[PDB]
């Protein structure tokens, strides 16, 4: 680490501090994420070679004193504050359109490598000046589990949560992903979290409140799940139109495909690439303050 002068915290991540930090020997400002088992270091090592421009570049993997240090490629701003400055107008649907039509082309590339995110959120979406966006701790999941609580106790946010990973699925797939991405699409077209969930079953509720507690007719399989019950409520699907109302059909179409209960059913990232809500992709830049 001596390698590296901390410049700021950036934050508290689901693992540990993330440090702006400069590498003193390259010159680079880079993201140092302070996380070891042989399993993790051979995880991440996989880690170092999925490159792809939408997905946080991983700079180096720093395995020392015991103490795993990753360091990223740094970006100017997290799409929660970016949402979070944009709450008066929103963000703009070009805008919108090319992050998450960036997004699923880190997805489509990385699932094509079996790595799934797991655990996408606005916090670890990271965009830059010119109108890129990133996924940041991809496959860090599998590497590290997610927990609870963060190291600073911090509750880990539920509400990007693939319904399959509520009902206690321990196999879930690239789908969960998917899900995550359609609850982070809704949110940035109505700058409200769609499922903001603060327990296991409040998250769920909330899914099943709005997309109808799933059945065997919508989700074959949904009531032998590990953590299904009988007792669920049996609540009614809404329409999209009331869901995310400000978005055009497509919009509303491609979002209902990623939200299938079914992760068989959900539509993949490559093929959410080619949905024709994506026909007048554009990149704009935002309007970004740093
Ligand atoms: N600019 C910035 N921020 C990060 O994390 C912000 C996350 C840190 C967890 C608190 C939410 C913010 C990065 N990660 C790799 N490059 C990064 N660049």
């Amino acid at each position: 680490m001596e390698n590296f002068q901390k410049v700021e915290k950036i934050g508290e991540g689901t693992y540990g501090v993330v440090y702006k930090a400069r590498n003193k020997l390259t010159g680079e400002v880079v993201a140092l994420k302070k996380i070891v088992p042989s399993t993790a270091i051979r995880e991440i090592s996989l880690l170092k070679e999925l490159n792809h421009p939408n997905i946080v570049k991983l700079l180096d993997v720093i395995h020392t004193e015991n103490k795993l240090y990753l360091v990223f490629e740094f970006l100017h701003q997290d799409l929660k504050k970016f949402m979070d400055a944009s709450a008066l107008t929103g963000i703009p649907l070009p805008l919108i359109k090319s992050y998450l039509f960036q997004l699923l082309q880190g997805l489509a590339f990385c699932h094509s490598h079996r790595v799934l995110h797991r655990d996408l959120k606005p916090q670890n979406l990271l965009i830059n000046t010119e109108g890129a966006i990133k996924l940041a701790d991809f496959g860090l999941a599998r590497a590290f589990g997610v927990p609870v609580r963060t190291y600073t106790h911090e509750v880990v946010t539920l509400w990007y949560r693939a319904p399959e990973i509520l009902l206690g699925c321990k196999y879930y797939s690239t789908a969960v992903d998917i899900w995550s991405l359609g609850c982070i699409f809704a949110e940035m077209v109505t700058r409200r979290a769609l499922f903001p969930g603060d327990s296991e079953i409040d998250q769920l509720f909330r899914i099943f409140r709005t997309l109808g507690t799933p059945d065997e007719v919508v989700w074959p399989g949904v009531t032998s799940m590990p953590d299904y019950k009988p007792s669920f409520p049996k609540w009614a699907r809404q329409d999209f139109s009331k869901v995310v109302p400000p978005l055009d059909e497509d919009g509303r179409s491609l979002l209902s495909q990623m939200l299938h209960y079914d992760p068989n059913k959900r539509i993949s990232a490559k093929a959410a690439l080619a949905h024709p809500f994506f026909q007048d992709v554009t990149k704009p830049v935002p309007h970004l303050r740093l």
